[PDB]
């Protein structure tokens, strides 16, 4: 429960996230058309891989999530970090393609990656 | 069972799908060589992400799939939609890179995404 | 256990793998800068998809992994194949982008893909 509770919710978000944004980018791509080209391309793949390792990591301490400890918060903020980070980006075809923005997204993937990873594993 | 039954099968397909097609594209890429360049590149990533969110969504109502309701059919046709959709595409390096074809694939990802997602979640 | 044991470990590796390598490439990309451009781009996506289907396949005989038979070894060497394969590659922006190296990585994905896939499925 506590467990299912966690994963679905994060992912659902995550997947409302990645979902609007995917078809959406598709939809805008053709609609914009071009700068928006990479913009859209761009959203997909950073995010697609935000998710891609989200998926690795979440999905797994998922079904290996024994300890009672509260860790979902990061499942939760890493989402929270990464969304506003893309969203912050968020149209500049010029590099920078990054910023404090992703010092948030990636780097939280990193922190919440790092701890929780190690956590349900070594236990 | 009913459950395992579902996921493996869809994925197996899905993964026979994504699998021939991956090494295959590799194999053809070098063999064609060039137009086939993006063609192959092309197959991977639409499909790679067909799968990528397949994976998100399937995999999860997977292990959160309680209701008796018949929903696998779409696991099943969204595959059925997406394969023939790429396959329909399926060599034009000119945009369009889409069509009624993906009005099928993506959009079923969308429908079968949308309902089943919400379904085992809100329950 | 035996099961959890398996998946986490492979993935952890896999995910220490894909993880250093992702932020890392990011980090080097900006730092190199350019040839390193595709190099880094390059690492991500072969590997990102090494993982991408790893994820499909591992993750699933994962929770459908009944037989006692020893199959983790490949979870294990396919990792072992693929790492040293990228790593072998591993800076040439000239094609070849492949070699005996990936005759290892991909092709083990293939062998260990192929058998274990079929195995916990048909059972
Ligand atoms: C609950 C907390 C108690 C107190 C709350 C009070 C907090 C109030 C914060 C007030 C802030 C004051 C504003 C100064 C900021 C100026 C920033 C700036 O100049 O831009 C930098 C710019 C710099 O831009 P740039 O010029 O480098 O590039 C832009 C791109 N070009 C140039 C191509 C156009 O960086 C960004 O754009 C980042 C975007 C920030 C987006 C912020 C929106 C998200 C905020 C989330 C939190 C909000 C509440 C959610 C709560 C939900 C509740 C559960
Ligand atoms: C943008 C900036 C960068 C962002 C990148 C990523 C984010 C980086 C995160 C960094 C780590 C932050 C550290 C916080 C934790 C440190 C505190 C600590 O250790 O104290 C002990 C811990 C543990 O609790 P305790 O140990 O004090 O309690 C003792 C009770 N016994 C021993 C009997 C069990 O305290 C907490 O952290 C509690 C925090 C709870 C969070 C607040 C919400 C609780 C309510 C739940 C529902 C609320 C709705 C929210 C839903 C959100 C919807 C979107
Ligand atoms: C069981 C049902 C009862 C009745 C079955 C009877 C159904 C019989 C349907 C007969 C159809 C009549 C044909 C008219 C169609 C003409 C289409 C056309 O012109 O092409 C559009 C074209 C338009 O092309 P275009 O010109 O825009 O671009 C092509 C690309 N260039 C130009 C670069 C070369 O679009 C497509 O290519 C789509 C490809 C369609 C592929 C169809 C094969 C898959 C069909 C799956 C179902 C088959 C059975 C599976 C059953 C399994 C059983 C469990
Ligand atoms: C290319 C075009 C776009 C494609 C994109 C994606 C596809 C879009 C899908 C859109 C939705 C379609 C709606 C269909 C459902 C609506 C019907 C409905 O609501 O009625 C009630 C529902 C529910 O059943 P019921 O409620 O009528 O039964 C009552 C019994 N009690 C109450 C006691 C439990 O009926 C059905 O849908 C039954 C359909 C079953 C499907 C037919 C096959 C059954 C046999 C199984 C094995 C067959 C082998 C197949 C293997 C395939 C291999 C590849
Ligand atoms: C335990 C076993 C018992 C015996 C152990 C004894 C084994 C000892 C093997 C000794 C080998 C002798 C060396 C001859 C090889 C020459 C290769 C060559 O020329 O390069 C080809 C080259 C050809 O290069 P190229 O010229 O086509 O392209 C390079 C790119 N450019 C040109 C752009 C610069 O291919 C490679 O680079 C492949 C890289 C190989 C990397 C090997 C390191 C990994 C080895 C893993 C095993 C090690 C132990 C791990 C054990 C862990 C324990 C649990
Ligand atoms: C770079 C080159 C390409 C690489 C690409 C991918 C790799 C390709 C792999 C190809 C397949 C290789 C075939 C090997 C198996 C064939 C042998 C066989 O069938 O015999 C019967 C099998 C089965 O056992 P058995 O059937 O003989 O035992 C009988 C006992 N009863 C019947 C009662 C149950 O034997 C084995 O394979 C045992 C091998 C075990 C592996 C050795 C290690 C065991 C110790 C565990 C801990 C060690 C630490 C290691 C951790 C690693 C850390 C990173
Ligand atoms: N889908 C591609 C995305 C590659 C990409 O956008 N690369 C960015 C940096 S990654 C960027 C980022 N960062 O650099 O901080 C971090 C990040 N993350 O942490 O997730 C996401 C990034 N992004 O822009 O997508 C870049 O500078 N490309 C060179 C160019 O445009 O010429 C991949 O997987 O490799
Ligand atoms: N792997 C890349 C694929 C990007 C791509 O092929 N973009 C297509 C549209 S996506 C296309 C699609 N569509 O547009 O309808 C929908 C789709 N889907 O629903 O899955 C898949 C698409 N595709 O061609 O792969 C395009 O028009 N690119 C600009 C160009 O070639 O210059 C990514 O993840 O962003
Ligand atoms: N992320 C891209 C990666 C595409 C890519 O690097 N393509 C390589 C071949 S794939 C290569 C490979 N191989 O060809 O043997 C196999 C492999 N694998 O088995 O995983 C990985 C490869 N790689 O270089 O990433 C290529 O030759 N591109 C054309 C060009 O650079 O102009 C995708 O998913 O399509
Ligand atoms: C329960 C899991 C939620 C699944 C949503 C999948 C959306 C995919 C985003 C790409
Ligand atoms: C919900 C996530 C929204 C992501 C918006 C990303 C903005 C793109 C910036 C490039
Ligand atoms: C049981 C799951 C089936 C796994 C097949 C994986 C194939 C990967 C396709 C890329
Ligand atoms: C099994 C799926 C086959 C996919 C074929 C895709 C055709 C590519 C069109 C571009
Ligand atoms: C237990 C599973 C291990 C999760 C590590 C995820 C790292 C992601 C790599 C991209
Ligand atoms: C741990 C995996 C390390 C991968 C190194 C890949 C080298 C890139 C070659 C291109």
């Amino acid at each position: 429960n506590e467990v299912l509770m966690a994963f679905t919710s994060y992912a659902t978000i995550i997947l409302a996230k990645m979902m609007f944004l995917s078809s959406a980018t598709a939809f805008q791509r053709l609609t914009n058309k071009d700068e928006k080209v990479e913009r859209v391309r761009r959203a997909h793949l950073n995010d697609l891989e935000n998710i891609v390792p989200f998926l690795g990591i979440g999905l797994l301490y998922s079904l290996s999530g024994p300890d009672l400890s509260t860790a979902l918060i990061h499942f939760r903020i890493f989402v929270g970090a990464r969304i506003y980070h893309t969203i912050a980006y968020l149209t500049p075809l010029p590099q920078p393609n990054r910023g404090l923005a992703f010092f948030v997204g990636y780097g939280v993937t990193l922190s919440m990656a790092y701890r929780l990873l190690r956590s349900r594993l070594y236990l």
